[PDB]
């Protein structure tokens, strides 16, 4: 948009009364954005912000998080299908549910969080693209060029060390969102699990969560109720059949991608929290819907 559009919508946003989280449903795993505005999707991430008490914690002033968040949303690469600014802001928002509805937020510090709500919301920066097709390597770099930018600063109130840490966070975050590292370092969060070792308060243990968690609210997409996730689907076939320039295997591939990927890391995230159960309850019930498709219906 131009120099006046964007300017605009700064103006409506940073003037905007938020409404409470109640109110705008981002407390719910089931959460949609389909009919929300651009707009409404920076309004739900000022309440994530706010009822997280990073605002008030890190002495955010508002028209700086404003034009933060319109930042990162005007930055991401156009003509992404999947990828974009909306899967960035559910990605978010099942990070705000989990920490809120799923009661991970006591178990994590508020810098960790800071960092994760961030990298949540910039993971998908300078999509490049590329099975192996879904096997894509992040890029931290705009996010912190972004954050680091006149007028974007939202951690300047945070003292040099707070800074290098959470900057520090957000890098292993976004990294984590690569399936390739999920895929390589989550056997040892399984069987710490399994054999009831787990333990938040081993400094190795709780970085290897939080790529855990970074997975778990990127993958998301897979739990939400089945007219959503199908819909959703329809955005990820899309965009790798724009990446080719078929679908009757959609159906048999979706199953496979819940079973090698997702499943298993629902049930453990499930083990960390018993309230973060709805996520695996939405996998399983989409992949008895795909697998009814696949066996043909
Ligand atoms: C964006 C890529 C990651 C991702 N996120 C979501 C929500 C999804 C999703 O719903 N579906 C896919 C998704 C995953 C695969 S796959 O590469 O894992 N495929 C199945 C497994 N077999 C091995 C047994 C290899 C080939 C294939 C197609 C996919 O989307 C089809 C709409 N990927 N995906």
């Amino acid at each position: 948009g131009s120099h006046m559009e964007e300017t605009r919508e700064l103006q409506s946003l940073a003037a905007a009364v938020v409404p409470s989280a109640q109110t705008l449903k981002i407390t719910d795993f089931s959460f949609s954005d389909f009919e929300l505005s651009d707009l409404e999707t920076a309004l739900c991430t000022i309440r994530m912000f706010t009822d997280l008490n990073l605002v008030q914690n890190f002495q955010m002033k508002h028209e700086v998080l404003c034009r933060w968040i319109l930042s990162v949303k005007k930055n991401y690469r156009k003509n992404v299908a999947y990828h974009n600014w909306r899967h960035a802001f559910n990605t978010a928002q099942c990070m705000f549910a989990a920490l809120k509805a799923g009661k991970i937020q006591n178990k994590l510090t508020d810098l960790e969080i800071l960092a994760l709500l961030i990298a949540a919301l910039s993971h998908d920066l300078d999509h490049r693209g590329v099975c192996h097709s879904i096997m894509e390597h992040h890029h931290f770099d705009q996010c912190l060029m972004i954050l680091n930018s006149p007028g974007n600063q939202i951690l300047s109130g945070l003292s040099i060390e707070e800074y290098k840490t959470t900057l520090k966070i957000i890098k292993q975050a976004i990294l984590a969102t690569d399936l390739a590292l999920y895929i390589k370092r989550r056997g040892e969060f399984f069987e710490l699990i399994r054999k009831n070792q787990f333990n938040l308060e081993d400094p190795h243990q709780k970085e290897l969560f939080l790529a855990m968690l970074m997975t778990a609210c990127d993958l998301s997409a897979i739990t939400k109720p089945w007219p959503i996730q199908q819909r959703i689907a329809e955005l990820v076939a899309t965009e790798f059949f724009d990446q080719g320039d078929k679908k009757n295997k959609i159906p048999s591939m979706q199953v496979g991608f819940i079973d090698a990927i997702c499943l298993q890391l629902y049930e453990a995230l499930t083990h960390v929290s018993e309230d973060c159960f709805p996520l695996l309850d939405g996998c399983r019930k989409n992949r008895q819907k795909w697998q009814a498709l696949a066996e043909q219906q």
